């Protein structure tokens, strides 16, 4: 049934796979990405604080049942910087640094799997209960704005290890700060040998990146230099022998064989529950953020609420097989695309190739100085911070957009990531009621000759109706703009109906006793209601006011565009029984104008 | 100069004041208020942790300050429930329980001055910046759940004191259910003589309500219920000797002399920080919304910013003057209302009558038993409550308005009540996006015989122009709701161009080898922009996207309505140079319609 392909898409989209022109260009990009995933796997495993293994684990496991249940056909999911930074907040939060090695690691891998379960289980929540439509209030300048500032601080985490001081860090409030300092305080301490190695490192990077670039093809797979980088620098310090001698920091010994089953020990559940939301969270956005711009560029759609429950089960799967959270990236799903990615088949080809470097290959990475990869990671940082591109495009054109830009930057790089997040979407939603809280009202006139009307402040030529005020606010009616209208009602007509009421008794009851009328210039008020989306509770309630309060001065309100919701609860809420009438609702000015002037020629005989 | 004035109210309000149909109004409201202020004041002193003199003193210096730099003319200031509660809970965990009693008694009114001092300085803050604003995008439905649920606390709080049992709680995260069901253990440790005096109490206030109510005036002032019942109490628990005999809890010594000039010791601001800003928040949302209404239902206006600076210096010089936070309330203001309250001539009154009890009265209420209090608490927390029958009123008009105000109450009993109103707004800012975000989309069609264009499912009547595909979306275009209305126009137009450009190039590629159009039913697509308020950065580029994707397979896009504000954002962000030029911007749907017809024909000849 369409519930069972549709909670299964491979078993709908392998079918029509077809092998001629798409296996070969898949093969390529699979490839392309093992290649890519073994360092930065490792990378962002000593980055969360876990042995160097989990980083190939969790480059094996994810990207297979995301295949399986999974709805883009251009991410690439892993193990990613910020998640990998998250994870490691709470791992060495939870297990301070102080036999006794492989006691700690043991503690430090059961919290990394309950970590990995909890925000599987949120993401899989999220994507049962049908919430997914909520990663649509994700602006692009937010995930610009959070990308960038993450940048920031995978940055600055990997200067360390790129010239070899002991540093100890935090990704708390203000955490950048006391850390670059910490940098500034401790470059004495610089090892030449490992800045030597590093710059060796980023030179082979950037003349294989630039020359496989701007030189000729003579080749179906473009030249793997992250890959060819890792191998050169291991052998360098394999010979010339760098661990013992100079003191240049290795990755320590990684294991042969396939991943161990585990249990996430839930006796955690109330110290990690909180950052397993933080990582679920970060996960979706960026997750589903990468999707939907594939998609749009390529030209089909993603089920936000599929995509929620694939990366769950991506998740927990990977809990129970000793793996830590993974995620879509930016970054690979670019390189998985510009390699010529077609479909999952290119994810599934990647995990092939991390397989057999799990079984074979393996412990050749002894010899792997940690400053390679650093490098790596900052050269693949490039992508993200040349997203400061973005603030300047934002202030030319919308300074609000550009605000949610700088808010949630500054959020992410100057206090928590998490917190940088919740600010920015916060001022991201304030932005629309910032945006609709002093809207633009206006008094329209008949254009001569013609049965339309305009506003008489924009177009000159449009002339008033004799005894007959229109007005026209263009937006909703709700709690936020509501007394600016009844205001700007009372303005713009020139009229008070509650003070021209006081003034009228006033001086009836005074000449009411010497014995024993302020000039309204209209007879009706029509309300042009063409441009009102919605009205809440207190729009009905200010609506009902100013009906009332000009049936008390003798004006006759009649509203003239109302679309059927507007009509509808302005009906639930008891418009329409105390001085208006269902018949005082027109299809257009033009028609309200009509029946008044009508109604009071009718009157006059 | 009208700065110092409009800084300084007082100095233009006072000199207008007419002496002869309003003094005597604002004596009888001020006589009023000063005897329901002295119990209140007590009261809401021990639920904050302080001694009893504290509510007496923030009974009188607030509500001058006021008086003097305040907007309002019906708010009352002076001590407030859930303020009170919240400076009880940073006392009690900055200073707990374990001479000894007269130093903790010492340190524990330093914490109350530091909060008052912090909460005054916050509050100034926000109305210097002009901030005062954003206390617009406080609903009615927040405000009404957030006060439900506090009362719920303010209940449950004096329970204990009712029954006089000893029982320790919290305000913490679910703290009402252990605080109930910690009642509901120490039920049998119940005194009797406690609940007889507490049952008296209830029993001579409401008598002495329904009967002044119901029963003849002879009197300019309403009969003082809850000063009469506590005189009676204090004699009945003197002579009777209740405190010593039967175990029944009194208020301890109430000191005789003016409060002495303090500092509040800024050495706790990183331990109180948090807390003064939940109470300054607290402070401005229901201060402000009370002289909101009263202002609305009397027909005047109040300055936000002006009521930011009144209330902050109100706090700030109450600090330097042994008090704590003081704040408006809607009860004192219903009751200042009620009497016959004009002006802050009401509040400089009650002011000079806890003023003369300060120094007089004083020490005749060391026999007032802790439960009349507690009694006096709980009729005036009526009012609160019976803002339940707001729940249906809003369930039958707007299902949004009223899970605001459901998110909000249970927010604010089963959580903290900081927490409760961060979260209901959330949620209040949420529902504007939850409107926006699946907008009106329509196709229009021609009413025969008329200029005008309506939609055709709706209006049966109107024909589709041949050759001319009219769109109308309903909404702003903006993140929220971008893909939605690019999706919609490609559904209700009932083409795809990049399809259809798609199978013409496949088509003319095809039939190029074999030697060597799909039908749109379309040339121009106007796009009725006059229901756009406004347009984003992700609208601007969606709306590229349309009129390239169409200017591909030979469509032209008109826009027809524009208002200024979209048409200038469309300009900046470069809408008009490649393809669209401001001459396809039309006044409304009619003359694009004639101005597509026209090309057409002139390009046939
Ligand atoms: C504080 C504690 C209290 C609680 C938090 C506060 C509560 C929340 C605060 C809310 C405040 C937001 C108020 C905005 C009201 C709407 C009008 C509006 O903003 O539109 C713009 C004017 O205003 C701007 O946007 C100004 C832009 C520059 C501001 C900072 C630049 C930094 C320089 C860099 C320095 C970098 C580092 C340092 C920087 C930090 C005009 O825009 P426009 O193009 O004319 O038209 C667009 C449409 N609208 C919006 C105008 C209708
Ligand atoms: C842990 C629980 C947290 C709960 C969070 C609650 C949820 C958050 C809700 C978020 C709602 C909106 C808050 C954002 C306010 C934006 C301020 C703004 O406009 O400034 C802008 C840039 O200024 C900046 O650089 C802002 C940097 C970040 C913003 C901090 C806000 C306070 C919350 C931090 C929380 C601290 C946590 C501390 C650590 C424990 C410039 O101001 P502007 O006036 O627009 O400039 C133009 C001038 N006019 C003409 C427009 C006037
Ligand atoms: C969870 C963790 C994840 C993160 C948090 C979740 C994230 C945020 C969640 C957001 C979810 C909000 C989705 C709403 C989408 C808009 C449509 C809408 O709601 O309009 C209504 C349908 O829907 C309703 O409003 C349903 C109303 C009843 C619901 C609960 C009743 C409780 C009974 C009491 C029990 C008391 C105690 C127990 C109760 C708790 C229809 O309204 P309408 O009159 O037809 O027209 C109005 C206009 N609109 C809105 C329809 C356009
Ligand atoms: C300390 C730092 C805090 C940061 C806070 C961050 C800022 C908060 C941001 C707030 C944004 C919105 C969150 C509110 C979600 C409303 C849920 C909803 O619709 O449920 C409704 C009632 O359900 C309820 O009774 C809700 C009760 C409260 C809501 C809790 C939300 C989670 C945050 C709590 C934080 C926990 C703190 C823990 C203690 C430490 C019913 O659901 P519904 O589906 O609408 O029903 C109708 C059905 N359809 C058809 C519409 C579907
Ligand atoms: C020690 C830790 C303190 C750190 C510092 C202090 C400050 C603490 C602050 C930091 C915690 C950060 C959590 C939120 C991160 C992202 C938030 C965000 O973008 O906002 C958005 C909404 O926001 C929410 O609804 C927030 C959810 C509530 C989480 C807070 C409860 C924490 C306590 C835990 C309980 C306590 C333990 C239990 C019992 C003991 C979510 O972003 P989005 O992209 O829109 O994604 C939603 C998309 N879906 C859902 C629709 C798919
Ligand atoms: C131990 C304590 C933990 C408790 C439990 C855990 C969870 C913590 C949660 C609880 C803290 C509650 C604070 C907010 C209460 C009301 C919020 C609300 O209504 O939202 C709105 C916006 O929201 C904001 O902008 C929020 C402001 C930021 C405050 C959080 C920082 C806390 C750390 C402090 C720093 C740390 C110490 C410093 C260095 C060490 C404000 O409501 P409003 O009516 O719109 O009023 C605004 C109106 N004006 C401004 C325009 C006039
Ligand atoms: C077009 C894209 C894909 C490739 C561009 C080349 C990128 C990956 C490389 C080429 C040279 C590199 C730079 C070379 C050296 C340094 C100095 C080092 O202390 C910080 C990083 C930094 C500043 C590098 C940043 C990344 C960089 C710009
Ligand atoms: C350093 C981090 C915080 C980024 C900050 C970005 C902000 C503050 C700066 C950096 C780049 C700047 C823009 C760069 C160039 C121009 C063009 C000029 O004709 C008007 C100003 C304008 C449009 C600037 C506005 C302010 C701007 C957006
Ligand atoms: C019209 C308004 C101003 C006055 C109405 C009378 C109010 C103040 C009084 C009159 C009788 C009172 C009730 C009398 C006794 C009890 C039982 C007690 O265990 C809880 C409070 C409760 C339930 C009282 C609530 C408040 C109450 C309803
Ligand atoms: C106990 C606290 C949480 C208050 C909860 C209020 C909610 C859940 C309940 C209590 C009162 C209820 C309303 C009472 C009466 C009616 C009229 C009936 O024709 C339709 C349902 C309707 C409109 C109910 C809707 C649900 C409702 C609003
Ligand atoms: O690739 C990403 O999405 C990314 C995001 C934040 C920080 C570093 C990153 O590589
Ligand atoms: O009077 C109020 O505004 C109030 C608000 C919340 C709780 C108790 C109260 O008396």
């Amino acid at each position: 049934k369409n519930l069972l392909l549709s909670f299964f898409p491979i078993l709908e989209w392998l079918p029509k796979y077809n092998l001629k022109e798409w296996l070969l260009g898949d093969l390529i990009a699979g490839l392309t990405v093992g290649s890519l995933q073994i360092p930065q796997g490792i990378a962002f495993a000593l980055l969360a604080g876990l042995p160097p293994i989990y980083g190939l684990y969790s480059s094996f496991f994810p990207p297979l049942i995301y295949a399986f249940f999974g709805t883009s056909r251009h991410i690439s999911v892993g193990p990613f910087a910020v998640v990998s930074l998250l994870v490691g907040s709470v791992v060495e939060r939870l297990v301070p640094d102080d036999n006794g090695t492989e006691a700690r690691d043991a503690l430090r891998v059961q919290v990394a799997f309950t970590l990995t379960f909890l925000a599987g289980i949120i993401q899989l929540a999220l994507g049962l209960l049908r919430l997914g439509f909520l990663v649509d209030f994700l602006s692009e300048p937010l995930i610009s704005g959070f990308t960038t500032g993450a940048a920031i601080h995978i940055l600055l985490s990997q200067l360390k290890y790129l010239l070899g001081l002991k540093i100890p860090r935090h990704s708390g409030p203000f955490s950048v700060i006391y850390s670059v300092i910490s940098v500034f305080h401790n470059i004495p301490n610089t090892n030449i040998a490992t800045l030597g190695v590093s710059l060796l490192s980023f030179v082979l990077l950037l003349v294989v990146k630039e020359l496989n670039k701007r030189f000729k093809k003579k080749l179906p797979v473009p030249i793997p230099a992250e890959l060819i980088v890792v191998i050169l620098a291991t052998l360098i310090s394999y010979y010339f022998n760098l661990a013992e001698k100079y003191g240049v920091s290795i990755v320590g010994h990684i294991p042969k064989g396939l991943p161990p089953p585990s249990v996430p020990d839930l006796s955690l559940f109330p110290l990690v529950i909180g950052d397993a939301i933080a990582i679920a969270i970060v996960g979706l956005a960026v997750s589903i953020s990468v999707g939907k711009t594939f998609a749009k560029k390529h030209g089909y759609q993603i089920d936000g609420n599929q995509e929620l429950i694939a990366l769950g089960l991506m998740n927990i799967v990977g809990s129970f097989f000793s793996c830590y959270p993974a995620t879509g990236s930016f970054s690979r799903s670019a390189v998985n695309e510009s390699a010529g990615g077609k479909t999952q088949v290119a994810g599934i080809v990647a995990a092939l190739v991390v397989l057999l470097v799990l079984l074979f290959l393996g412990p050749l990475f002894y010899y792997l100085p940690k400053a390679v990869l650093a490098a790596i990671i900052i050269v693949n940082l490039k992508g993200l911070l040349m997203q400061f591109k973005d603030a300047p495009k934002l202030w030319k054109v919308d300074k609000l957009d550009f605000l949610i830009w700088l808010v949630t930057f500054l959020g992410v790089v100057f206090l928590s990531v998490e917190i940088g997040l919740l600010v920015g979407v916060g001022f991201s939603l304030l932005t629309v009621l910032l945006r609709t809280q002093r809207p633009r009202t206006s008094v329209l006139g008949r254009i001569p000759g013609t049965d339309i009307y305009r506003d008489v402040k924009q177009y000159p030529e449009a002339e008033e109706v004799p005894g007959v005020k229109i007005f026209r606010i263009d937006s909703p009616i709700y709690f936020a703009n509501s007394e600016y209208f009844k205001e700007r009602l009372k303005r713009k007509t020139g009229v008070d109906p509650v003070k021209v009421l006081a003034a009228r008794k006033k001086a009836l009851k005074k000449i009411e006793k010497e014995i024993k009328p302020p000039k309204v210039d209209f007879h009706t008020l029509i309300l042009d209601f063409s441009a009102v989306s919605f009205v809440d509770t207190v729009g009905v309630k200010t609506l009902k006011e100013i009906v009332k309060e000009y049936r008390e001065i003798g004006v006759q309100v009649y509203l003239a565009g109302c679309n059927a919701s507007v009509v509808e609860k302005l009906e639930r809420g008891g418009f329409f029984d105390d001085g208006i009438t269902k018949e005082h609702l027109f299809l257009s000015v033009h028609d309200a104008v009509l029946f008044a002037q009508a109604r009071k020629a009718l009157a006059e005989q």
